């Protein structure tokens, strides 16, 4: 269809937030791998394991995908909320990636 | 009733938004008279056909009248969306203003 | 269960809004006592009367409690508005303090 | 020369701010005329006085003109300070403001 | 070093603002390609030309490359202007980029 | 003097930011003790230490007390900057916390 500039700067803002965060953490104990590539930010932790963050234009979402699963996001009120749960979307990030680091990493807005 | 600031601020920034980007536009290949007063914007082409995007307080709404119509605005969940269709404000704005200006204007947050 | 840091951010900005205003009516005419301890600011006028702004995180509020009563506050589609009325935040902020400081204290997004 | 836009968009923002100051203002005891024409915000007070706030891009200025006299002020390190005395923009407003409203008139960002 | 998370926000906010304008260009009469990778925007118009907009952390800048050649950009007193013209850096790709695409493209704080 | 409200503005944003991550980080494996009092956070870690930031408006700061020091912050070209060292608020906040709680804590804009 035709781009929508307000959803795209809100969700870009949080694929930009969750980088920022690692960076620091790397700075850190951490060595989490990032790679950012279009609307997709790929983190691979020391383990192996993954967690994808990536836009979803046709809903306006943004989706995690993490060992706990996929989960999607809509800006409602405020703030990106899990389309099944309501989990705010840092909360749900900073525990799927604390499970996956073994060292607590912490996402906030 | 009592003036609601929060939606006048929001509503006053896309007004500001807009003048912005035809300053731009006339920098370049454009001659788009602008003028404003009070709450409302008018753009005049070259062609001398018109657009006003304006201030619907009663309803917190932002308002375009173009040749393709009136169309009316709310702010949901993030961003201004048409109140029938519900098609994005920039997207809808940057098609009527390209349509009237018969050279591409692209209004983005 | 677990802290959102999305609707904190919003929440405190309006403590933090409120507190600058009325730092502003001090160093005028106004003498209002001002404490901010936790996610709770208490506004004392020189009559003796309270307003207390506060945090509500278990359904993302804020709160008023003044001489008018206790009034619950969501962020819906853009603003605070009043859970039960819909009337915007800093409206009746203004409405209440003006009535208890008996001079008017302007606030405003 | 090229527009701005990143100085326009903090510029019109104060423009913006102050007309919402003064909408709240009028919503209770005050009387205030207010134009917006352009980049120009023209209040007049009861007493017939007048304050205007208005852009002067050529130095990425916003200046006021009021009884006390003319000021400018530049962005300056995250605000807006008079060039001359340091003077922090809407403290220096609500100065100016309240002594020609005659009641106070509070303006924060 | 450490990372500058208060640069990166900013600067991680140009990139995002460019993508979003092209992205509007590209529902229109435009075909700009555009890719995005790690903290480079590459941007190759019709007629093969590029430009690039990216990070350089080291002196918290933003450059661009572009046919009419190499600009910096710091951010200083609110904006991010040339590191030696003071040219604002949104009305400097404007020019670059209506140069290449040969059809005017509004870049706009 | 006068309550400069664009320096409160960007310098109470700075201890809600803190407040924030550090509830992030008590979600999780952190006990951290948090207390904000007036323009004071005080956070009291699990074998005792602590870290204070608070404001100091004569210079418009905001300041670090921690167990390598007491730092003090200035807002220079958009961000919060040691005023002996140049280094940037959350960077620093960062090293001093994760020393003392004896795990990461990452601060990020
Ligand atoms: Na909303
Ligand atoms: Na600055």
């Amino acid at each position: 269809s035709m781009s929508d500039t307000e959803y795209l700067a809100r969700a870009e803002a949080v694929l930009a937030a969750v980088e920022r965060t690692v960076d620091v953490a790397n700075d850190g104990d951490h060595d989490i791998d990032l790679e950012r590539n279009g609307s997709v930010l790929t983190l691979t932790f020391e383990n192996g394991s993954k967690i994808i963050v990536n836009l979803q234009p046709p809903m306006k979402e943004v989706w995690i995908a993490a060992k706990a699963g996929g989960f999607h996001y809509r800006f409602i009120d405020g703030e990106w909320r899990d389309t099944r749960t309501g989990t705010e979307f840092f909360s749900a990030l900073t525990d799927y990636a604390t499970q996956q680091a073994g060292l607590p990493i912490t996402f906030s807005a």
